[PDB]
């Protein structure tokens, strides 16, 4: 008569959830920031786990657990989970990779398409009451403001959202270039797209750099005080994809001295964002958005009743033959 | 040893056209708003003009010149002009069609992205101070967001900016719908779109409306009071062609009602725009820039010596033959 | 009781058009290849005709018509019908434009690829007993054979098939280049299209010229001994729109001589073709088909619905008011 | 003094990978079609091997080499060869995977464009002296010819070709289906393409079947006799993957019986291929080419340099490090 609990870490809706695990598991919240918020019998009873973007688990908190066997991103990146460690104390790790994907490579044209074409901050600058009546006032407001036909955008990262944001970026007259040192040569001739071997190459030829790459042990601040000084001069830098591949000291005095024109982020080292802390606090030329490219109602959904069945798959089968986005089965024993 | 005369009547910058037009003509501004604030010596004595969008010029208007030969509109748009009239009196009117086509349809792109993305208001939101910490928080902050494939995007005037708008919109997964009466049957096959034959069908089955037709006597307030009823219960409008062509009285009643769940304008019936003034003040869900989409360094210059081409072509050889852009032909005499 | 006649000229299937024109107008046919094989009674009492591009009319043959008043091309190419002269003796004339629009391009690329990719010629190979068992014969047997992306792809003409063709050959990496003297300027930036000024500029700097303009009276052997000379040697030659664009003197010669590497032909100065007659009798490295780019079942269809119902708009209604695709109301008197 | 010996199996032309090997490597070729056809000092002395797809090598084949220690196939395809029992016996083997991905998905495009349009068959009928004067006559000739939108094509392996032959596809106006039982859920939404989940769903909603997946242990006649009955009724076959895929008894009865309308074949169950031996000797509707789906002069010499180049780092380097494509690191020991 004793069921399975399954608790969601950092969060408290679980409706979408419910349907498709009433009859299997007990489901529980814990609305948790950190391992400190989770009660005593979560971390002891818990078998399965369901947790977001806001709540770290490194290996110590890992470890606080003494029933665990899955843990499920309800999304595709899983930088926040100690992924070796995990699989080190037989605890299953998966993701939703795909429910996003379009999603977050629209955000991404909308943040590139702001940047070239200012739209937002011109929207700003009418709320802030300034008066634009003439050309040279039009001009003047909208200075910056760059035809994007022989731009060249350059990827990092060139996966499901890199690929996206290629297919949209070449509709649009940009040349697309990407860096992606973990693929086999020969996508670029399928999705006929140029390659580059470096990151040097790809900041160097880049008129605007785009981040889609997951955050990994080998490219925290990736973007940082060397490589900056390696992206051409007024070059446009976005990231949707991990706030951790930013150093935002070297983005921010960059924007400062000019050598970058913009930035568009939709992701921080330090989130939730503010423009009153953090070392963009006075960075101008600088567009935020609160982590949100991931995010439509059908996504939403899709992504939450995925995890739910990956839970429902790992409850009622074999860890790990049963599970469709295992993300470490090499580290599972 | 005497010269035409030319004149910028609502602008005052004349550095791009003068080595152009050096040697062909005495080159005057007016920054001038309206007929009543240009010299008489310009009146009496010019021979062609300049100008952009900012002024008008009637029957009465241009009855006030007495040399007048040539008027070219720096810019696509000729609607500010009374292009019969102007014909009556033997006055030619040009314009520049092609500057701006791509800037137009990127900017119309940016503001589609920014009412389905919401990254704009997104932007917003994080200047105001929401904090954004939880997921339930992006969900919140970030609610109204939608997922594109698979909408409907419904172009009313397929002409060059409406087929640039077209093709992109593809790439993001658009079905893409246009009305526009006045093109033979088919260009809906060779650009592999789908066609409708009244507005009324238009609006019936778009999810985003954008308008991309010129303002002719024929579709004052094509967006009013009545046809706002027919466009799907919280659908979306952009306006990057003219003010002239949205009623805002039924536009504003429209948002604040949420029968359209969101708007972005770059132009207007009253322009310069004010969030404090006009039948927008207190609408929600509006978007709107400051006459913007056609700007880029690259569009201004290439339009501004385009114009200037045309006013020498006219001094220098026989009207209208040795014209480009002539709009107005037929009304010549 | 009496209703009017309408004939088919140069065919005798009238099935597909009886079902609208039943009680509008009695419908015979003629399967007539000139005016000397109609009857006296159409001659006479015929009040509309249909016809496809197999019979030719000229002044001389419309004078023959006592009460016609209007011909309809089932089909979008009108060059086999002497225009203006109908216009001068009071005949509407009108066509299909749109039906094949896509069939066409189609054909083209199928052309296109034959060319570049040597299919047909590999077939035929195989046909004719060529054994290729060694790489070495591989290449030797599909010699010629060329990579695609990088090429220069000209169109001569950018009209419905133009543009379905330079849509398509932009997906495997063609430059696209293209001429067209009857456009406006800002075409080809809509549809992200290079554009240049003569026929000179397209065929020197384009590695396969295709043609997809209508034949008038000023493109007569628009491809000749002279403008042959202005092409890239060992360039590819494609004809989907009308064989009266091609001296196949010049054309046959050049083949010959390996000045054209190869060329793709639909149609022909004289139809029907036969590869033992008339000046390509011996041209090597010749594709050819039998005017069928057009067809496939639904365009077919298609075509000869809308023809029929041209038909009984004219009868039942004005000419040309009534009339959707009038190509000479100009002359109409 | 004395330098590695390297051999090319299956050809006899070695001047592309002569100057990349000169101060590496002795380069002898053999010309041979099998095993047979070595001599001795080959199977004794060579280091390494190059190789193209017309000698199989199985693990009784690599047992007659007593030093080799690298195959590189001047391809991507590597069925050809033991790979396992390669691995087994310490020898490297690996592939070229780029030179020829969009040769080969032209080629495809040019098959598929082949059957829905007849080029091929509507020129061989004109070769044969068949003489088309009337429409009838053309609908006649070209019978079978269809329009290609809203047609669903379905891809069978989703790889380099797979992919770019779906970005193609689109632009012709197909619905693109794809099943790639190996591929991780996502990739369908990054290309903006329908997936389906097993190899009967694919065959029963495409009206064009083509084959782009490698030929492995799991996939052999994998179109057979049951699964040709679960192809829609008139369908389409295109083939440039490998002819190992395809039951050809099962496929003559299908095009001789109308199930299937026709099919396109680069590649065969016993190549070289011959109209007049085989299970399609009298098979109709059948289009075949050289295996020449790969073949471009740009394609040719770019593996050629690649693989003397991988040859080079075998050698020169560390086994299996340097190795850029080596396909049985698991393997090797
Ligand atoms: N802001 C948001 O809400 C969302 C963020 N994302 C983020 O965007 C990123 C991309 O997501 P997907 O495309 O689904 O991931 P993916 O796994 O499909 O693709 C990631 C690609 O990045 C490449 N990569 C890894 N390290 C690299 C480096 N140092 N340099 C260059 N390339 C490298 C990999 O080879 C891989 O191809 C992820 O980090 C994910 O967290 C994704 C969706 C929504
Ligand atoms: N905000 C800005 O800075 C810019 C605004 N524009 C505006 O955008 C509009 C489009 O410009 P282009 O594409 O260059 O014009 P265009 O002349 O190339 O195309 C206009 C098309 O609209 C169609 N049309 C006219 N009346 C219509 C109606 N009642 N319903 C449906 N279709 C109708 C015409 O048939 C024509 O095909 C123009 O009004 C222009 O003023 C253009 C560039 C920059
Ligand atoms: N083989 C077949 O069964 C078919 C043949 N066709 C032919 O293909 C041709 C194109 O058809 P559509 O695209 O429907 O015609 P369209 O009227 O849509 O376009 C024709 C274009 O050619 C341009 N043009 C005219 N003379 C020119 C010259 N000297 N140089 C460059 N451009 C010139 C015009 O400006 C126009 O834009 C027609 O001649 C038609 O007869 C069309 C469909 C099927
Ligand atoms: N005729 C010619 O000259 C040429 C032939 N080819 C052939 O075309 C095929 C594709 O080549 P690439 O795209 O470079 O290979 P690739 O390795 O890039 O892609 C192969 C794809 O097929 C999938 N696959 C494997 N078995 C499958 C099955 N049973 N059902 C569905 N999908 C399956 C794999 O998941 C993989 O994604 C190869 O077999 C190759 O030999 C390639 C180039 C030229
Ligand atoms: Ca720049
Ligand atoms: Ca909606
Ligand atoms: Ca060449
Ligand atoms: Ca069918």
């Amino acid at each position: 008569s004793h069921m399975p609990l399954v608790a969601l870490l950092d969060g408290r809706d679980c409706t979408v959830e419910m349907p498709i695990l009433k009859d299997v598991a007990t489901v529980a919240f814990c609305d948790a920031q950190s391992t400190q918020e989770i009660h005593e019998k979560v971390l002891n009873e818990a078998v399965g786990a369901l947790m977001y973007h806001t709540i770290t688990l490194t290996r110590e908190d890992l470890e606080k657990f003494k029933a665990l066997r899955i843990i499920v991103r309800i999304g595709s990146g899983f930088d926040n989970i100690d992924i070796k460690s995990a699989g080190d104390l037989g605890i299953a790790v998966c993701n939703v990779p795909a429910a996003s994907v379009e999603e977050t490579a629209d955000s991404t044209l909308c943040h590139i398409l702001n940047l070239y074409r200012r739209a937002t901050w011109l929207h700003q600058a009418l709320r802030e009451g300034t008066r634009v009546q003439s050309v040279e006032q039009i001009r003047e407001v909208a200075s910056g403001a760059a035809r994007i036909r022989g731009e060249t955008l350059g990827i990092i990262g060139l996966g499901r959202v890199g690929q996206a944001v290629a297919l949209r970026a070449k509709a649009f007259g940009f040349n697309v270039l990407f860096y992606d040192p973990y693929l086999s040569d020969g996508v670029e001739r399928a999705l006929g797209l140029q390659r580059v071997s470096t990151l040097q190459d790809l900041l160097f030829h880049s008129d605007c750099v785009t981040l889609h790459c997951g955050l990994n042990e080998h490219n925290h601040h990736l973007i940082n005080d060397f490589t900056v000084k390696q992206m051409r001069q007024g070059a446009f830098l976005v990231n949707t994809a991990r706030g951790g591949l930013v150093d935002e000291k070297a983005l921010a005095q960059a924007l400062k001295e000019g050598r970058i024109r913009g930035a568009a982020l939709d992701v921080h080292e330090s989130e939730p964002f503010s423009f009153s802390q953090g070392p963009l606090k006075d960075a101008p030329n600088l567009i935020c958005t609160p982590h949100a490219a991931w995010y439509s109602e059908q996504a939403s959904i899709e992504m939450r009743e995925e995890a739910a069945r990956e839970i429902r798959r790992a409850i009622t089968g074999r860890i790990p033959d049963s599970l469709k986005n295992c993300v470490n089965k090499d580290h599972l024993t």
